[PDB]
This record gives structure tokens, sequence and C-alpha cells, in this order.
């Protein structure tokens, strides 16, 4: 048995998004990585228990020109991961904006995750890891701390999905 399970990837240009997916399905990272255009689109599959679930995973383009085509990634997706970036404050305070749209035209029974991305840069954080999990506390969000570069959570943020789809 299979199950497919549509994932999208919302968040500012320059979080992370497509590192998250890159370092999840292809393993690597790279730091030249060029802005989305468009979306992209990766998949894998992981065993859950006694099923198999496969990410088909939307990373969408962060970039402004590209937020109107955003219900169309949202449309159909078992859950969505709103990244943010640990080193920039301005990333966090718009994360209410990104689950702010999902609640007024995603899906109603979506699963939400929040990922704080480059936990690696500790030395130049913004958002205090306290204060973005008592916001995802607040609206029963998942939530972990990411890191692309070092493969810090990122397997553990789809394990997080697996537990809490239907
Ligand atoms: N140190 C560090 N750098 C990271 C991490 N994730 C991404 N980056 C870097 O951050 C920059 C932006 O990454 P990118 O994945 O393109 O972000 P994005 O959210 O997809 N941007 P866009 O919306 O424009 O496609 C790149 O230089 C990339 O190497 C991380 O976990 N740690
Ligand atoms: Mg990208």
């Amino acid at each position: 048995s299979l199950r497919e399970l549509k994932v999208c990837l919302l968040g500012d240009t320059g979080v992370g998004k497509s590192s998250i997916v890159w370092r999840f399905v292809e393993d690597s990272f790279d730091p030249n990585i060029n802005p989305t255009i468009g979306a992209s689109f990766m998949t894998k599959t992981v065993q859950y228990q006694n099923e198999l679930h496969k990410f088909l995973i939307w990373d969408t383009a962060g970039q402004e020109r590209f937020r109107a085509l955003a219900p169309m990634y949202y449309r159909g997706s078992a859950a969505a991961i709103i990244v943010y970036d640990i080193t920039k404050e301005e990333t966090f305070s718009t994360l209410k904006n990104w689950v702010r749209e999902l609640r007024q035209h995603g899906p109603p029974s979506i699963v939400v995750a929040i990922a704080g991305n480059k936990c690696d840069l500790t030395d130049v954080r913004e958002v205090m890891e306290r204060d973005a999990k008592d916001y995802a506390d607040s609206i029963h969000a998942i939530f972990v701390e990411t890191s692309a570069k070092n493969a810090i959570n990122i397997n553990e943020l789809f394990i997080e999905i697996s537990r809490r789809i239907p």
C-alpha cells in the first residue's frame, strides 16, 4: 500500500524553502542555490508504521510576483510547511500573514507546520525559539527549528507531518 500526501512550502524569499526540500529529497545543500521561479516539485517516499508515505512536495516561489499563485499550491495539500528564517525577525512577524491566508483560503483540515530555518546560524539569531514555539502551540501547529545546511530536523519535520495526517 502507498499513501500520497501533497505538501506545500510557503514563506518569504530567502528563508530556505528550496534548501529544505533539496536536503530532504536529494540530501544536498548548495549555498549558491538560486531563487525559485514558479514552483519546484520533488518527491520522496518514507515508511511510516505499516504504510508508505509518498510526499508530493511543492516548493513555491517566495518572490512577491508569485504570491497570487499560492492558492493553486495549497489546494489539495495534506500539509503546509510555513518557513521563516531565525536570523530575520521580519520573516517571523510575517508568519501570521501566511497562517491568516491559509486560514482564509486553504483547505479546512490542513496539517500546519512551522519551520524556523537556518538554525545553524545561532550567533545572528533574531527570533527566540521559545517565542516561535509559543506561537506554533497557540495555533496547534507542528514546530521545529531546522537547518537544511546541517540536516537538523529536516526528516523530523516530515515525520511530524506523517504522525498528524488523518
Ligand atoms: N546557513 C544556512 N543557510 C541556508 C539554510 N537554508 C538555506 N540557506 C541559504 O539561504 C539562501 C536562500 O535559500 P533558498 O533555499 O533559495 O530559499 P528560498 O526560500 O527557496 N527562496 P525563494 O523563495 O526565492 O525560492 C541560500 O543562500 C541558501 O544556501 C540553512 O539551513 N542554513
Ligand atoms: Mg526556492
